């Protein structure tokens, strides 16, 4: 596919995380530790991903294939429910955001093949 085909076929399961309010307002900028109170962040997280970054790699044609956005995106989610606790605010509103991906991505990779 064209970068700009692939693009379009992904971007509504971003706006659609992007739609989700209050849940998607922690993820829509890097974590910042110090600004959070959390000097222990990025010693459990290595890998660090967020909305602002997936959309600027998505905008900039950096995703080449399906999975490699599906990748950032699980990336997310995986990051935020090892670091907080279960019964938190953060990973309750990931838990919904994954949910929401779920019903948007697959209807789009059942009609990529
Ligand atoms: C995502 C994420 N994963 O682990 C942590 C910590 C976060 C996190 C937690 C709070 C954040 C954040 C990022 N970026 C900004 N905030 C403050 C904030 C808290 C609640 C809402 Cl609704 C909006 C912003």
């Amino acid at each position: 596919f064209k970068p700009e085909e692939l693009r379009q076929a992904l971007m509504p399961t971003l706006e659609a995380l992007y739609r989700q309010d209050p849940e998607s307002l922690p993820f829509r900028q890097p974590v910042d530790p110090q600004l959070l109170g959390i000097p222990d962040y990025f010693d459990i997280v290595k890998n660090p991903m967020d909305l602002s970054t997936i959309k600027r790699k998505l905008d900039t044609g950096q995703y080449q294939e399906p999975w490699q956005y599906v990748d950032d995106v699980w990336l997310m989610f995986n990051n935020a429910w090892l670091y907080n606790r279960k019964t938190s605010r953060v990973y309750k509103f990931c838990s919904k955001l994954a949910e929401v991906f779920e019903q948007e991505i697959d209807p789009v990779m059942q009609s990529l093949g």
